């Protein structure tokens, strides 16, 4: 069990002797008393290196060669010639031949040496050729199970797409406009702002723990409950829809917390009613060029405990919500950057001007998922 | 705007002629009056050819070629020289050598070609070491954001495995195995206590399977649960009729084929409601379904059969997850003799389902039930 050789030499004699040699060391000799016969056991099952002399009944050695190289089969060819022709020495190794040799040579090692070499040089190109066709190979039936999933990821982002309102959505004066960015595919963060018989507004901003696939799960629940209760419900605080989604993400419901900023809008007296529970940024209001958060402290606990703070709307408004996507241009510090988006917004164009530097600038996708939902009036 | 090539030739008449021609094809060509400094032009830059005769003062052209090889950077070498001996051009030719010449040659053309046959035979050598590196690096490459994507969906995997109820919750046996397709599934199963006195239970196969067949698998586990923290408590049917104005108000617009009923674990009784693979039943080594027959009807249209549980007892809701086959009506009436050759749940589950651990078309889940 070893590499299998070819010696294609006339003389019965000398081959007979050199075949006994090779073929002792593990290596498979394969004969041929004809320079014909040997180009055929080639073409056959092809010879891993080909020794032969020159000077042969019917195919020569020049010759010999000339196919096998025209066959494409760019095997080892090693030349063990008892000829001194000069020019059929250096015709040898134009056409490419491993290792001439002279005869008569007294040392039956010397070709081992050049024997080993050639198959050398050349198993190399071999494993070669052959990991650039298993590496060609495993990579375009791995991306035929990648596809898969990146095909089935967007048919899970446009399904949330139709799921978020349109904007700029403006009734009576205010534009509930907003614009998410997520990392993968579909986010964690949620908004969304319905109607209530025109009578009353409400909205929200929400934020899942985390990014992914198991951060969607729950982005459908909120936007499945807080319709729902429209149908249900034949109309109180802002609170208790908050007590809602926690009974609910509560009871066995995957396990997983978001942080939200839900509240109830009047157009008639023009006041704001906010129920917050997460400790997320702020709601910043811009009011003539000033900014500030608001005064107010999940579903993850089995105790609601969550408070509303009644406030009244100026003529120009413009509250803006924001979810844990920070520093997506300040940074390093959290007191420095829980002030500074305040006055960055302030300083901004109120929504979209300086968001908008912000999104085209780095699309790069910061971990976790950054929403924004801002409101106008003026 | 070429190749560029080294000639190393000591006849400097020789040299010249040969330098002003290969030039005049786009080719660079460095000279070097003496073996040596060739030997040192090789190594600042590397040459594409290096053309060289054999005698020449400090270092001839046998050893000159011994040391290009040694420092491992084989390129393309040829050898037109005056010296007709054998010897000569054999150690030439096993150093590897491109094309052995001779002089004095009187047609400069013949050497254009050798020239470009070790070129050409090079530049596919360097493409297939840039297409390996390409190949390589681009693959691992991909490969990183390959088992990325994986971990996002293991996610959504360990966030469900949290929802659907244990086993094998036995009370007063209510076994379960989910195996999905590709991570997510839009396979469900849940049974949920009712006051100690009634206890509920369902199974249901998502239009389809992957992402936005999941999403709905969620929006039945609150619905269904919703109803015990709103219930101060008729027909089980009536759970189907209420996943129905949900998923029929703008959910997806994708549907679900269900299988519910209540038992009452006091009178021995269970009311199923069908809405997919019938329940099979296993008792003393037999088999049978029950009588029946959603969510994108506008229209209710559902039924319950009431029905009185013997002391052995083994219910079995499977979704679409089929295959002997080869024939609808064969497969429908085999998993009932299937079932009554298994046993009853763990012999031939358990038996045929770390055989074929690869991806079935759509998701396939069971759930068991038990009593004996």
């Amino acid at each position: 069990v070893s590499a299998t050789l070819l010696i294609i030499d006339d003389d019965e004699v000398v081959r007979e002797s050199l075949a006994a040699y090779l073929e002792d060391s593990n290596f498979k000799v394969l004969q041929a008393l004809n320079g014909l016969q040997g180009l055929q056991i080639f073409e056959s099952e092809q010879p891993d290196l080909v020794i032969c002399d020159l000077r042969m009944p019917q195919i020569d050695g020049l010759e010999l060669i000339r196919r096998i190289r025209q066959t494409a089969s760019e095997t080892p060819i090693i030349v063990l010639s008892g000829a001194g022709v000069m020019s059929d020495a250096v015709e040898a190794l134009r056409l490419g031949a491993a290792d001439y040799l002279i005869k008569p040579l007294e040392d039956l090692a010397v070709l081992e040496h050049s024997v080993r070499r050639a198959l050398d040089r050349a198993y190399l190109r071999v494993e070669n050729q052959r990991y650039r066709d298993k590496l060609e190979a495993a990579n375009r039936e791995l991306q035929a199970s990648l596809n898969l999933l990146q095909e089935d990821q967007n048919a899970g982002r446009q399904v949330q797409m139709n799921m978020l309102p349109v904007t700029p959505w403006s009734i009576e004066g205010l534009e509930f406009s907003h614009r998410i960015i997520p990392s993968l595919y579909l986010s964690g963060d949620f908004v969304d702002y319905f109607r209530v018989d025109e009578r009353r507004v409400a909205f929200y901003l929400a934020d899942v723990s985390g990014h992914g696939a198991s951060s969607a799960f729950v982005t459908v629940l909120l936007k499945f409950m807080t319709t729902r209760l429209l149908y249900e419900s034949r109309r109180f605080k802002p609170s208790e829809v908050l007590a809602h989604i926690n009974r609910g993400l509560i009871n066995t419901k995957l396990g997983k917390h978001v942080t939200m900023l839900g509240g109830v809008i009047d157009l008639e007296k023009n006041s704001l009613t906010y129920s917050i529970g997460g400790h997320l940024p702020l709601p910043v209001l811009f009011v003539e060029g000033q900014a500030g958060y608001l005064e107010g402290r999940v579903g993850l606990f089995d105790d609601a405990t969550y408070d509303d703070r009644v406030m009244e709307l100026p003529p120009s408004f413009s509250l803006s919500l924001f979810s844990d996507g920070i520093l997506d241009v300040g940074a390093t510090l959290k007191e420095k950057e829980a002030s500074l988006p305040e006055q960055v917004a302030a300083a901004g164009g109120t929504l979209d001007g300086l968001r908008q530097v912000f999104g085209l600038a780095n699309l790069a996708e910061m971990p976790d998922d950054i929403a924004l939902l801002v409101l106008s009036r003026n």
